[PDB]
């Protein structure tokens, strides 16, 4: 039948030449773990304003351009709405990371990703956002740890 409805996300890595900014996520669905900063687009609101309010929300971060670099589709089985992650980068920060309710950031060295303590989709898709490549997937999953079903492709637009 048709494709189940989407719910719209933001997510931003702030990747630097030698370092990259996650957060560890201190309550509610995934937590426990490390990811970009994000969250839910809200109504009327583009979807890179809704990026930068999710990152200055979270981390307190103000930034400068943001990069498309690519889209994720996230599928939980017993769950019927999908989520449609948009996910950006950007290099040039303004200011200190700080703690939310929400998020703990850290910095993590590019040979020390934290893939133990991120979700098991990052293993696939994280590398391309390291090369500079744009991306589109979808990853099915049975609960927090299991994937059931997965696309991954490199595009040149998204
Ligand atoms: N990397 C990543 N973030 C996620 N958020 C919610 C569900 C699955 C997820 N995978």
């Amino acid at each position: 039948g048709a494709m189940g409805a989407s719910r719209l996300y933001t997510l931003v890595l702030v990747l630097q030449p030698q370092r990259v900014l996650l957060g560890m996520k201190k309550r509610g669905f995934g937590a426990g773990r490390w990811a970009g900063f994000g969250g839910k687009v809200q109504e009327g609101e583009t979807i890179e304003d809704g990026a930068r309010r999710e990152l200055q929300e979270e981390s307190g971060l103000t930034v400068d351009a943001l990069h498309k670099v690519g889209q994720i589709v996230f599928e939980f089985v017993g769950e019927p709405e999908l989520m449609d992650v948009h996910v950006f980068c950007t290099d040039s920060i303004q200011g200190t990371p700080v703690e939310s309710d929400e998020m703990r950031p850290c910095w993590f060295q590019l040979d020390q990703i934290p893939f133990k303590d991120m979700w098991p989709d990052d293993s696939y898709w994280f590398p391309l956002l390291l090369q500079k490549k744009k991306f589109h997937g979808y990853f099915k999953f049975q609960g927090q740890d299991t994937i059931l079903d997965y696309t991954l492709r490199e595009v040149d637009t998204v």
